[PDB]
């Protein structure tokens, strides 16, 4: 079947790339960076997430590896001495696919725009263009708070050991079908109140935030970073779309949660 | 179908039971405090957490109905004002059905003993005897951290607004199964490591406390806090048992966070 | 003696200043705002800051009082209904003076540059251009820490209620010299490794950060942020300057703590 | 000058104990367990504790030594390959003395009692009887608060490394006057309500609890841990007594926090 590697484009991550496209050649597998139906990434967990963005678009014709050149991240997953292993598994057929929730961010304008959808593997952030933030936080069409701080983050359950966890959030099982709220420095006094703890909501939840005074925000989804101009509603919800993984072996998401930060 | 009414016994309580009992004499309806079928409770949500413990091996036969004399709690759910209308809904079998997770806690000791097992709506803790507290913390088995401090917390979907939210831990949508841990003053240095960050499992999965040095431990499930001596295993699942509520009409969980915490 | 007075701007700031203008007109009492030795502040805390801000070359030959037309805030300390009492108290002579530490913070730039050195009354602040955020940390001379995360802020005493407290910091009495150090989302594996806690340093010690990659920062002094280039060092010290009031009555910072954040 | 070693009391301890007591042999130097003027603490910090209560009535003649047979305390400072050089040292009269703040904590009762008053050089902390735990927290004779948690700490600053720290407390320097008050899982809702932050005191601020139910409390003063029934008043204040140590070389408090932290 059709695959294709990414490389973080360091010698290491190129000539492990080359090595894989040489052993790929003893099967069939055919490479194909259009339409791929293997996607692997070499590099760390950024070079996966920029690999996941590329495909977003065939993520339910795809399944995803990556491999590790220094750490050990939460998506590679594979050590670089293990890649002959995984070019005779993946050209076997020799795999279970595992399934991670993403999600889905809708930013809204006034006319022009023109709305914009984005999918998320980490999370999306907000934060203002610099700037007192303040948003009214909306809950399935409920007002729930006005949030004023330095911006709110919502994560997916593998985003949750990344900026979720720095802003106190909790560490999420993926398997579980959920998206969930953390706070950046978010201003409490007896005049204004917002819940301070992180807030998890499943599937079909929307989460709206809605400008109050300043409708320009500065709004990330994973690595991209763009300001947006006259904003009307950012709304957040888990996609009904899904990632997909090839696995392979057990690598359970507590150990590696374990490996990253306890020790190992 | 068969009742009963228990009550926080304060003055405002007893009356609205004994006006509740008056109004279901017009209707059919029966008072049986053996096996109700429907059990309305009272008070607060500690009035609530009582009645749930009362009928904890009947909770598949059961459908729960809390009202407060105070506030608006997360159990209860009902204005003493609407308890005529709920009399007339109640007696109509006017209501659907909904269920909240429930936490399983084992405690595994050597002989004699005997495992106990109990079931929480809000959550359990784990506390030393006074006392260091330390315990190997394993998750489905693998060793996650050796965590030292005050004690640990594992909560419900719907604990998560009680001693979780004090501790750190984020709100929990009640319609994901899941459980989540949070630490009690951990101990941080070069040399002890704990990951900081609340935990949240979903079914299946098991988290179980095991002692270092020290097996005496001053457990608490809901309001009960008992020492337990001679501790082999603590044992934190999701429970297969779920307790039902009787509604009615519509307030989302989100509102009763809000109501509670933001204002109203 | 000569004084003057800023206003806010809006309708009820600019009459309550026409209003003690006219007051102070039956003393003396002269309005100079190129060298007052009073200066009022009619607003808020924004306003107050300004009015600092605007003197503060001046601060060894000035006091100042802050009047708050809407909150009460930590600066302005007096309400509208008390304008013409003050007036009197301040044409009489009728004050003590009390003095809050001020931070000094040092930018060092390669050449060109021209090292600046700023005053601030709440808290600098560092940020990156947009950007990953890393420097490293070094106390009196000695490497402490290499901080990864969003940005660190450094408060003096009466700053610690303002973006210091979003943060997690202490709240620390105003007579106590002293300067404290929060992290904004600091990440933390077994890799990378910061202090987590706030830290509180005396007079004398030298907090110093120090570009890793990249040597652009967002820089803010109060309410001014400034993106700097070419950054060697950015150097952080208790002032040996101090911001002096007139008071008059007593209001104790713990009863203005109170009254801001638990009510009245 | 008249010197006593203690020792923690494990084979390590005893060894080195003994050698030190035949290095001062050779000079003069005298054994003396009543009336030491240098007292030398062998094992950890609660060995170094544990020496600090044992002479807590003879601060003003005497200068403290820990040497760490393990870690790497805050208190001990010394490596046992140091001890010869440390005899050699103590022997010369070569070294200055730095003193660190105490608390003071006052515990009064209704009849009989007879007030207690305890000090303190790493923290006291306030806990219920178990117990839900509610104080009236007063600062300088006006309320501040009402607590309602699990308890409150209050530190000093070389104890703002230890039980503080686990809290979210502030490390700060201890040639700081000063003591720290933080929550332990305070309880936040629209009706109940704290501070959040630690609270930072200077020297002659006086912090009350007082009982709202509930007179009964469970005192920690170090490791001291004792029920105190029928108390009407814990009072906290910044000790007029210091503890002295014995200091030879540089080894700054934040390098301390830096090898204890962060790593080395
Ligand atoms: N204060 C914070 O915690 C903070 C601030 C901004 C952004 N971020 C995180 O960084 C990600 C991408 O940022 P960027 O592209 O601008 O580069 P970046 O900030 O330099 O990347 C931050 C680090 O996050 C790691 N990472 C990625 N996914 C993770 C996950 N699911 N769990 C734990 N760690 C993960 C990356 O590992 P690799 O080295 O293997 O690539 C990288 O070292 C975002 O999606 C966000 O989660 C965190
Ligand atoms: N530091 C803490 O946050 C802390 C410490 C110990 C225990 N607790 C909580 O108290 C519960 C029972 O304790 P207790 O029997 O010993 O009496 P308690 O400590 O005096 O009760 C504590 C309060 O928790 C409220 N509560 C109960 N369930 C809740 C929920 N799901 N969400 C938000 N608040 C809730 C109760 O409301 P009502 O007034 O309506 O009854 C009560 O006022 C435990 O299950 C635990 O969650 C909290
Ligand atoms: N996430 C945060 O907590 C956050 C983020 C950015 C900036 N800030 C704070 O805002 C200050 C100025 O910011 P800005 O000029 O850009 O306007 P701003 O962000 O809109 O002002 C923020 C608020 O801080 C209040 N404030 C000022 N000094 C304070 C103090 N010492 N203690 C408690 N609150 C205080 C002001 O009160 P008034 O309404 O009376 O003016 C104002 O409402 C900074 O010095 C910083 O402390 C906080
Ligand atoms: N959750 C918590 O953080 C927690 C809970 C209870 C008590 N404590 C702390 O433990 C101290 C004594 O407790 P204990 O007698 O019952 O024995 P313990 O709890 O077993 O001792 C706790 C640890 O604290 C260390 N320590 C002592 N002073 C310190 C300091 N100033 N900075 C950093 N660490 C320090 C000790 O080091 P050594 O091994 O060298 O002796 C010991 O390992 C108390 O004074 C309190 O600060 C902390």
């Amino acid at each position: 079947m059709k695959y294709m590697i990414t490389s973080k484009g360091d010698e290491k991550s190129d000539l492990l790339r080359l090595n894989m496209i040489a052993g790929f050649g003893e099967y069939d597998m055919e490479y194909d960076d259009v339409e791929p139906e293997i996607v692997i990434s070499i590099g760390g967990d950024g070079t996966f997430l920029s690999a996941f963005h590329q495909y977003e678009e065939r993520l339910d014709e795809i399944a995803f590896i990556g491999i590790h050149t220094g750490h050990l991240g939460f998506y590679a997953d594979w050590r670089p001495a293990e890649a002959d292993k995984l070019v005779k598994l993946l050209a076997k057929g020799e795999y279970q696919k595992v399934s991670y929730p993403l999600l889905k961010t809708t930013v809204k304008y006034g006319i022009g725009k023109k709305e914009a959808t984005y999918l998320a593997l980490n999370e999306s952030t907000v934060k203002s263009s610099g700037g007192p933030f303040v948003v009214d936080v909306v809950i399935n069409d409920i007002h729930f708070e006005r949030f004023r701080g330095d911006g709110l983050c919502m994560s997916t359950p593998s985003g949750t050991t990344a900026y979720n966890k720095s802003l106190g959030g909790a560490l999420m099982h993926p398997s579980i079908e959920a998206m969930q709220l953390t706070e950046m420095a978010s201003i409490n006094n007896r005049v204004y109140r917002t819940i301070g703890s992180p807030l998890v909501f499943p599937k079909h939840h929307v989460v709206s935030l809605q400008p109050v005074n300043d409708k320009d925000f500065q709004i990330s989804v994973d690595h991209l970073s763009i300001l947006h101009r006259d904003v009307q509603e950012i709304r957040y919800e888990v996609s009904a779309k899904k990632i997909h993984f090839a696995r392979f072996r057990s690598f359970p998401f507590w150990r590696r949660v374990h490996d990253s930060f306890i020790e190992d």
